């Protein structure tokens, strides 16, 4: 009988996934993933997907080729093509327009949303398609399987269509909502197989074979918040404010509406506050998830190490980067260990989030259906890139108003207090309503900046400048000016190092040394001068307290960011000392450069003598959104549709993924065999618990044998380093039964430029890019 799939065990006997089953299963899972939002159009797909496994060709290829090619006989990318018989199926028993939106998502099914006319044109596929048909109806009729097992409708159909779109399609909001349902049949046809793949009958028994709830989680926040307030009850200015602003978010939880915005001082508790506000939102609300998106240029576990310790391990799901096999090594397991985003709290970058709601492929559009009824939390949205910002936004107000999407914009651009101006975060949402309106104290640094004339500074005498001071936090702007700043400073202090060319780990374990040298400054103890070169990965969610901030030329947010880590608790007794300066032009995105290109002409216009007043915020916000082409890549007129009776529906799906790929510069990922820190059969440190590492290992040891001690506890190496050889083997051995490695890898990952170059400084492993470990260096990391 018709099978839709064939895998071998270790044991080597070989299983076997009947067609009808899964036909049904991914039918039912799908409808149940699409909820309200149309579900039958969700139905139709998953029943009809893998029609084309009905050709006698299909099922004698699965039975008689190769051991590789039978387990791989579904994977298109000769295969028999079987994708696109059930989208010829729905063009030809439906009417048009339903007909052929249906076909758009069953002919991606693998190979990803095509367009219409150019890139995969459907258009072509589908008149190509008779045979395929015909052998796939062939191939159904000789089964057992009654008539009607398509139950094709157009009145049904017409009546979910009607549900959801109360006025009719907009063609303009269409592409959301494929791409949506095409989520739905992605996940379900993935689970289900992956449920066969473990000997399970479907994806619930799976399941049911063996995350909390969103309201234990809450009990937990809770719990963890309560201890924080008893633990330290400073009943000082700072937790007064804390506490403020905490109780405005517990009340505007309350609110049902659909865009929020948490504007607070830097050092406020901006991430602990929305959180709370999240999961009292979620719980009235009925929002399932809650998913936390940060800039870019970040350290995305740090910021994740906050939810690690208010709610526990289980719970946090972390995701920046893609570990995309290559299209080659893409086997049935790889296509599977997919990340869909089920778990409860998600911790990403904005790029992961939004370039996944404009994807094309599978593995990125996975995860989108989960998204529907979140609470979504966009750190720093303003610094969303300004060239995409009309798509973006156009897509938060759709998923704000149709998909059940609660959005916060967080952001610590609180002026320093005559607050008499409201501030626009991004130019083109619906109205927002801010949580901290209640107001009311004490300044805590003093900001100097580069003189209006324009002149720049050698790295030289940036370095001269920050070396006459005992302990400096410098912010540059480039991976290239932290190499050549921490280059230029002299020998006599100590002095650290941090960019984007570093892997997280390294990062972390790099922000722990700082914490312990810090803390010796803080005693007057620290017989060295202490300064720390960073890009501004630092800025996003990192904790550390310095008295000195120097921070390169940019946009006035990333300052106030900056000086967020000068006297950052206000508990010195001098005020921060915080320089601007203008170095060697650049920035890793127009958007940054167009921040930079703000704050030089609010200088030239003599508006920063308080640059954080609440005149200055003002004014940088009006003049940021008054500049740039919000859609300079024509994202929208693509994702557009355009309807005709000689083309019923035509969407440029896969070329406007392409071109949103340009969001970052085309990073590509690069695994990186940094040997880690353990401790004792080795195991890695924790990243939530590196300080108290650092803390057990060094405190009571003079700062002259501190590197020794660090440097016995390197993950050992036997008689690729260690971890990653061990991991890289699970990963050939069994991709998704071990994909777990693939989350493990994540910390060990830096994303360079496609630009950037020797023959065998980079090789492939696993399916997977890596680089060999000459290029890597312990201060520098790669180049
Ligand atoms: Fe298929
Ligand atoms: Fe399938």
């Amino acid at each position: 009988d018709y099978i839709a799939h064939a895998r071998q065990d270790s044991s080597k006997n070989w299983h076997s996934h009947p067609l009808q089953k899964h036909l049904q299963k991914v039918a039912q899972l799908a409808k149940r993933f699409a909820g309200r939002y149309g579900s039958l159009f969700a139905e139709y797909a998953g029943l009809l997907h893998d029609l084309g496994k009905f050709q006698e060709s299909f099922q004698k290829y699965i039975r008689n080729a190769s051991g590789f090619e039978k387990e791989n006989a579904h994977l298109e990318d000769r295969k028999i093509p079987h994708s696109t018989a059930g989208a010829k199926y729905a063009v030809e028993r439906l009417n048009p327009f339903f007909g052929h939106l249906l076909a758009y998502l069953i002919a991606g099914h693998h190979a990803g949303l095509a367009d219409w006319y150019d890139k995969g044109s459907l258009k072509r596929r589908l008149q190509q398609a008779d045979d395929e048909l015909a052998a796939s109806l062939s191939g159904f009729v000789e089964s057992s399987l009654p008539e009607d097992f398509f139950p094709l409708s157009d009145d049904d159909l017409m009546r979910d269509f009607f549900a959801f779109w109360e006025d009719g399609a907009k063609l303009e909001e269409l592409h959301i909502w494929m791409r949506f349902l095409f989520s739905c049949l992605v996940d379900a046809d993935f689970l289900d197989t992956e449920a066969f793949m473990n000997g399970y009958a479907d994806a619930d028994t799976a399941q049911a074979a063996g995350f909390p709830g969103l309201d234990e989680l809450h009990r937990r926040y809770e719990q963890y918040m309560a201890q924080l307030s008893e633990k330290a009850d400073k009943n000082s200015s700072l937790n007064q404010e804390r506490h403020a602003i905490l109780q405005q978010c517990f009340s505007a939880a309350e609110t049902d509406r659909t865009l929020f915005s948490l504007t607070v001082p830097t050092g406020g508790g901006k991430t602990l506050a929305s959180l709370g506000f999240a999961l009292k939102h979620a719980l009235k609300f009925g929002k399932k998830r809650i998913i936390y998106a940060i800039p870019f240029t970040s350290i995305i576990e740090q910021n994740a190490n906050v939810f690690r310790n208010a709610l526990g391990d289980d719970v946090v799901l972390e995701h920046h980067s893609n570990l995309e096999v290559k299209e080659d090594k893409e086997t049935a397991k790889t296509r599977l260990a997919t990340e869909n985003w089920d778990a409860p709290l998600i911790v990403t970058t904005n790029v992961q989030l939004f370039e996944s709601l404009f994807a094309a492929k599978t593995s990125r559009c996975r995860k989108i259906h989960n998204i529907a009824d979140s609470v979504v939390i966009l750190d720093e949205a303003q610094q969303l890139p300004r060239d995409f910002q009309k798509p973006i936004t156009d897509m938060m107000r759709v998923l704000a108003r149709d998909y059940g999407v609660t959005f916060v914009l967080c952001t610590a651009t609180q002026p320093e207090l005559i607050d008499a101006f409201g501030r626009t975060i991004l130019e083109g949402l619906p109205d927002v309503r801010e949580i901290v309106a209640d107001k009311i104290k004490l300044r805590r640094v003093r900001i100097k900046m580069p003189p209006p004339n324009g002149e720049t500074q050698s790295w030289q005498k940036i370095a001269d400048e920050i070396a006459a001071r005992p302990c400096v936090l410098a912010v540059v702007n480039t991976r290239k000016h932290a190499q050549k700043l921490f280059a230029a400073l002299p020998s006599n202090g100590i002095k650290l190092h941090l960019s984007a060319n570093m892997c997280a780990t390294h990062c972390s374990e790099v922000i722990a040394l700082v914490r312990r040298y810090l803390a010796l400054y803080r005693a007057g103890s620290l017989h060295k001068p202490l300064w720390l070169v960073s890009t501004q990965l630092i800025e996003a969610g990192v904790d550390l307290d310095f008295p000195c901030v120097y921070r390169a030329m940019a946009g006035l947010d990333s300052i106030a960011q900056a000086a967020g880590r000068c006297n950052r608790e206000g508990k010195l007794p001098q005020l921060g000392e915080v320089v601007v300066f203008r170095a060697e032009e650049g920035a890793p995105s127009g958007s940054l450069k167009q921040g930079q290109d703000i704050t030089e002409e609010m200088l030239k216009a003599g508006l920063l003598d308080d640059p954080l007043s609440p005149l200055a915020f003002a004014e940088y916000f009006r003049r940021f959104n008054g500049k740039g082409d919000v859609d300079k890549h024509g994202i929208t007129t693509l994702l557009t549709a355009e309807a005709s009776n000689e083309n019923p529906l035509a969407i440029k799906f896969r070329t406007a993924a392409e071109r949103f790929h340009l969001i970052d510069n085309q990073g590509v990922a690069l695994i990186v065999p940094f040997i880690p820190l353990a401790h004792w059969s080795p195991q890695i440190v924790e990243a939530n618990e590196l300080d108290d590492f650092f803390r057990r290992h060094l405190d009571g040891v003079e700062v002259s044998e501190w590197q020794d001690i660090l440097d016995k506890q390197r993950f050992p190496q036997p008689p690729l380093p260690e971890p990653f050889e061990s991991w890289f083997g699970l990963l050939e051995s069994d991709p998704l039964k071990h994909k777990w490695v693939y989350r493990k890898l994540q910390r060990y990952t830096i994303t360079v430029y496609e630009h950037e170059l020797p023959e065998h400084a980079v090789f492939s492993r696993a399916g997977l890019l890596v680089l060999d470990k000459g290029y890597y260096k312990a201060v520098l990391g790669a180049d």
